[PDB]
């Protein structure tokens, strides 16, 4: 918390199989963690160019840039120096699946992030394999504290190129890697989120992306 500054830099090593068809990135950025805002300059290093829409990659590419309000206690930027970990299931309508593992540290004053995927079963003519997509809609993400986590869920739809969507459902559990007590956790939350792609060249094997990211406690009047 401490060791994070109102700037501050990230890099991200990812490694992945999606429809058998291994692939490698890695990228750099910045972002203002208590504004809510980042940016990442991707690149496809390996594999490249991918024969489906880097849009189901971009949830991939940092939860330290999330702007809590003072009243909600930040489970991300707290877990520093040690850092934290998140693990991801996303459901596709037509039957992809996508798995996700993440680490999350801190390294000579830069946020460091490794990343390993696999992706199963997207449809050989659905929107994905032919890479028909058009970015994300805007999203809210509910996190709920579960023994010294959090888990989040969010539902989520890909655009399609003559309108419409391709919806998915994210389950992810974030875990801290430091110790038990020394964490203040947050009540149940939400987190609206904006990511948008901001450049892409070569078929997107380097791709930009942007996300600003704001966290809230529902506002609506309780009855009890």
């Amino acid at each position: 918390e401490e060791l994070i500054k109102e700037n501050m830099p990230m890099k991200l090593y990812m490694e992945g199989t999606v429809n058998n068809h291994h692939f490698k990135c890695t990228t750099e950025g910045e972002g203002k963690p208590y504004e809510g805002t980042q940016t990442q300059r991707i690149k496809v290093v390996e594999g490249g160019p991918l024969p489906f829409a880097f849009d189901i990659l971009a949830t991939c590419f940092s939860k330290t840039f999330i702007k809590h309000p003072k009243g909600i206690p930040d489970f991300f930027k707290q877990s520093f120096p040690e850092g934290f970990t998140w693990e991801r299931v996303t459901t596709y309508e037509d039957g992809g699946v996508l798995t996700v593992t993440q680490d999350t540290s801190l390294q000579d004053g830069c946020l460091i992030y490794n990343v390993k995927l696999r992706g199963v079963n997207f449809p050989s003519n659905g929107p994905v394999m032919q890479k028909k997509t058009l970015g994300w809609e805007a999203t809210t993400e509910t996190l709920y504290p579960a023994d010294g986590g959090l888990e989040g869920r969010c539902d989520m739809a890909l655009k399609l190129d003559g309108g419409g969507h391709l919806h998915c459902n994210l389950k992810t559990t974030y875990r801290s890697k430091k110790p038990a007590g020394n964490l203040k956790m947050p009540g149940v939350y939400f987190v609206d989120r904006r990511l948008e792609r901001i450049k892409e060249a070569d078929n997107e094997t380097y791709v930009e992306q942007h996300e600003v990211a704001e966290a809230r406690y529902c506002d609506l009047p309780s009855k009890l």
